[PDB]
């Protein structure tokens, strides 16, 4: 993972679970509980599993859950750096141009892998997304689709197809109906 996205992992695990339980965890991976994260710094991805499961004992909360609030807490962070892709828009729109950007942001740094989101249109008001990693984020996926739902304050059934791997990648296939009529 790059630096970057993790230091906004951080911020957010203290906004939900104070200091101490942050600042122990990342103590337990071996890091200075006070480290500062270069955008293209290197960060390993185990280390931040650990950090965590670690947070996850501390405040007896289930590790994907965590991960869920996470992504849910996310795209209001996203929408203040990055504005530009939430102006004029309505949810369908943003979710269909996610693997875009995805694709386009593999620039920020050479190494980022972010991944595949796919998204297509299976009916009047519904379409299909796929996340395709070399991860499996899956709650950190699920907590970003309801986050953007939240954000865009139009409410969204989601529906899980698939879960699982799939040659050297993971992949979670989620079907999103929306309440209002989308398309034509
Ligand atoms: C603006 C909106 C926006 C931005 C700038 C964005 C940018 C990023 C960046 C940067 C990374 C780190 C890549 C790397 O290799 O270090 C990342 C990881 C990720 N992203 Mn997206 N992301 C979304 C919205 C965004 N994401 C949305 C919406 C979703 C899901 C619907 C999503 C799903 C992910 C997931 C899941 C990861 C975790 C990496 C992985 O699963 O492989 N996301």
């Amino acid at each position: 993972m790059k630096g970057t996205i993790v230091g906004t992992w951080i911020k957010t695990l203290r906004d939900l679970y104070g200091n101490d339980v942050v600042d122990e965890s990342l103590k337990s991976v071996g890091w200075e509980p006070d480290r500062v994260i270069t955008p293209l710094e290197d960060i390993d991805d185990d280390e931040v599993r650990r950090i965590f499961a670690k947070v996850s004992e501390k405040t007896g909360k289930n590790v994907n859950e965590i991960w869920r609030e996470v992504g849910r807490q996310n795209i209001k962070t996203f929408s203040e750096w990055f504005p530009s892709y939430f102006a004029g828009r309505r949810l369908v729109n943003f979710l269909m141009m996610m693997d875009e950007v995805h694709l386009q942001l593999t620039k920020m740094i050479k190494g980022a892998t972010p991944p595949r989101l796919i998204a297509k249109p299976v009916a009047k008001d519904a379409i299909e997304m796929e996340y395709v990693s070399k991860r499996k984020m899956y709650d950190y996926f699920l907590g970003l689709i309801e986050g953007s739902s939240k954000f865009f304050k139009e409410e969204i059934s989601v529906e899980e197809v698939e879960r699982g791997e799939k040659d050297g990648f993971s992949r979670l296939k989620v079907r999103i109906k929306f309440k209002n009529p989308v398309f034509e």
